[PDB]
């Protein structure tokens, strides 16, 4: 068996060996839980962003950054791949655990989900559950979780708080930008599942996505980070059997294509968990079908919308 | 001295530490030989493909995967380089050992060739031989080798069977697609040697090549994997002295240019070793001549033919 | 505290474990100093170039090579990023120490500058000084430093010579080409400081730059390696507060821009003091302003001048 929590805990302990270089900071709370600030009160870094993404994907993906251009404008890009897409993406990376503890709110991602079974239906669908005595969660939030929050997470994962780790970064941070663009393969897998395609049929995925510039606050960053995938994210996927419904994966087949993600988020009263899950999707995909040996291409890139979302100023 | 077998053996041992993550499976045979299934009865993975390629190149190259686009369609690409091109490519990676043991047929690549001297002329031409007590071979086949096959390989390499490792994957597999596009620098070195240019004059090489989708069977896969290099493989090479003959390196100088490699394989009765070796060539090269300081560019990319070979379906 | 000398010394010790693979050769002098030849009397390699660049950047950057195309012509590129740009680029990588010992001259880069404080004004500007018992210098030179040179460097750094390391390569070598293109982020940081922008405002940078072919002598190579950045180097930067003066970062805003650098240099009778210092600058930048959340784009790519500089011969 592969344990996404045990594998990710090893990555976190490596992060902790390089705190200063990565521009992150950890603290152990009164109950023993370790909270790793990756961008709330510290800058974080590109490498912290890569490692945060690797942790979100349960250690079952390769994630790197390459610098390239869009209409000659330079950007950093995530390039990533996985041969465990259901587990890495739906069983771990998906932000499927809404954290609310009194006034503390966070979007919860990562391996801890596979112990707490959040949401239960995902684990039924992908036929995975972790078995571990350590839990690693990734929280997207503008505040660090305290003892009571970590005690709750530990309890839900059936682990002692002394064996829980949380990575934390806000949407508007370099770790935020990198880890969200690092969901490019996940966007495809998630949309495929939403339209009814069995994620257990997905063999592998590889993706590329520009990393958003950091906008002025977390609400605006929610828009630009998501627009990276929705308007400029590319995925090559391999599946056991093709289904014609897969033409509906790309974002250009959605009723809301052309709207900046910020507008979608605003219409959901700035509540991520109130957004229709059907609205998450990659810009373009190529699907290699093992059964027929064909590769079906769907979608398109849209630099014009991306540059608007990125608040680009040309001369 | 650089020992391609000792260096590659370390990579194989690393693979053995991550079998479930890599989606590979090893077995120790009754005679002690280690057979690592990288795609016959297991899926393998992109990372197993990278490591298989590294092994084929004797541990003397860098191999990685980056996701990028061709006419906006996403593909995974190999990006690779080496500063030991004659040894890594001709002395090791080249599939120069046709394995026939009774009914068992396989294409043999990798460091073990530098112990068995297969073919002998190659080692005379590159002035290299390994001296090791371990042998590592990479077999392209749709069946795993048994004790008798491994015993034969051991005997030919003058090592004990307990000191032989085999990596094995069929042409139609992700390891197959990665490792074959991972031959992009080798294709150039191989063609240069075929046209009479001394490979000892080659200082280094760097290459890029898309990774083929997996087609519906090994016969079709032989075509699409090879067409990756012939129609869309690019190599930057450095040489000590230029020769005008190098204008004939690219595939577009062949009379058979434009033919799908599948048709070439079919014409060879689906026997790789019956293919005219003059057909192996990269699409495009740049050759930096150290003597004059000039860089000569030859060849062209051909996305149109590539997409036909890849069985792309556009909307 | 991050010690650029201690971090870089670890990278050099790694190089020393792989000399034959990297095609480098070290010598331990009578006084214990270690001189690592990376391209004077040895070929060096792409990987030795990467490691030389990492050392120049004090171990505080990520540096890799990817193969890609310019107008379809294949080149190797450096892709790199850092979240310590002031220290890594100005405090370490910049070739800011002229080493003159009798008739020996070399331009010195790398971590040892942060012990010797060369030039002092830089360390005052970036508010960094290293405190280490080891010193690591990188010399761009066509001659290896002897005992007297190394003794001098050691004394300037207040370290014993048994704890000094020098990496050395000439301009016309693969390590020269890689390490110079590996200055792409640095040339932005340096130009920014030279036009009055406080480098303490710079959060991070990410850059891409083609690696020059090796030209026929060091003088030609000085031109083509510089032109890689000036005519084809791209940088994505993040800053705390953008200033409009950053429009003057790109090389195309210099009065001397337009011809390959070798032409500019020969016209100036080989005198650096007669060339606009503002020419030494990246081709194009995108600057993410954390104040406004906008990203400002300046400059342009110039493949036509690059291909002249690179002595490209098309059919
Ligand atoms: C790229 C996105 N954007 C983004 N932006 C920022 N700033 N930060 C982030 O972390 C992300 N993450 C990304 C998204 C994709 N992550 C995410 C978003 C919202 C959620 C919301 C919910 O709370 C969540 O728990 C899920 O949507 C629930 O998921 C379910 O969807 C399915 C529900 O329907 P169903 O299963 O009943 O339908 C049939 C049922 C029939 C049967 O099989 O029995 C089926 O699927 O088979 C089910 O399979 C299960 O997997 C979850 C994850
Ligand atoms: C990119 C290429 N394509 C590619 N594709 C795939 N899917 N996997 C791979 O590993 C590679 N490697 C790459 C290449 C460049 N690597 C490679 C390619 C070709 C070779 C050898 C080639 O086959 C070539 O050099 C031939 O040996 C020359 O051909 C003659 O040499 C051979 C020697 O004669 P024989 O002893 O083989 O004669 C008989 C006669 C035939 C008969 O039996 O009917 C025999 O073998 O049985 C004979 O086969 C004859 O045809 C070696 C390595």
């Amino acid at each position: 068996m592969l344990s996404v929590n045990e594998i990710a805990a090893e990555i976190v302990e490596d992060m902790l060996d390089y705190e200063e270089e990565l521009r992150i900071e950890s603290k152990k709370l009164e109950n023993g839980a370790i909270v790793v600030d990756c961008g709330v009160n510290v800058p974080g870094s590109y490498d912290a962003g890569i490692m945060y993404t690797q942790v979100c994907m349960g250690g079952l993906a390769d994630v790197d950054i390459v610098v390239d251009t869009i209409n000659d404008v330079p950007f950093a890009f995530v390039t990533e791949y996985t041969d465990h897409p259901a587990i890495a993406c739906l069983g771990s990376q998906k932000a499927g655990w809404q954290i609310k503890v009194d006034k503390y709110f966070a979007m919860g991602s990562g391996p801890a989900r596979a112990l707490a079974l959040k949401p239960k239906k995902t684990y039924e669908r992908i036929e995975y559950e972790d078995d571990a005595d350590v839990a690693v969660i990734a929280l997207e939030a503008n505040q660090l979780p305290d003892e009571k929050v970590m005690e709750f997470i530990a309890k839900e994962c059936d682990v002692d708080p002394e064996n829980v780790y949380a990575l934390v970064a806000p949407t508007a941070s370099i770790v935020g930008s990198v880890q969200i663009s690092g969901r490019i393969v996940e966007t495809a897998i998630f949309k495929m599942n939403e339209i009814g395609y069995d994620p257990k049929l997905i063999v592998s995925g590889a993706g590329r996505c520009p990393i958003s510039p950091i906008l002025e606050n977390d609400l605006k960053a929610m828009g630009s980070t998501n627009d990276s995938m929705m308007y400029y994210g590319s995925v090559f996927l391999t599946v056991k059997k093709y289904d014609e419904i897969l033409k509906n994966v790309p974002s250009c087949t959605s009723r809301d294509y052309g709207k900046p993600f910020y507008e979608i988020f605003k219409a959901a009263n700035y509540d991520f968990y109130k957004i229709d899950p059907n609205l998450f999707a990659p810009a373009q995909i190529a699907v290699n079908d093992l059964e027929t040996g064909k590769t079906y291409v769907h979608g398109k890139l849209n630099a014009e919308v991306l540059f608007q979302s990125y608040q680009i100023v040309l001369e």
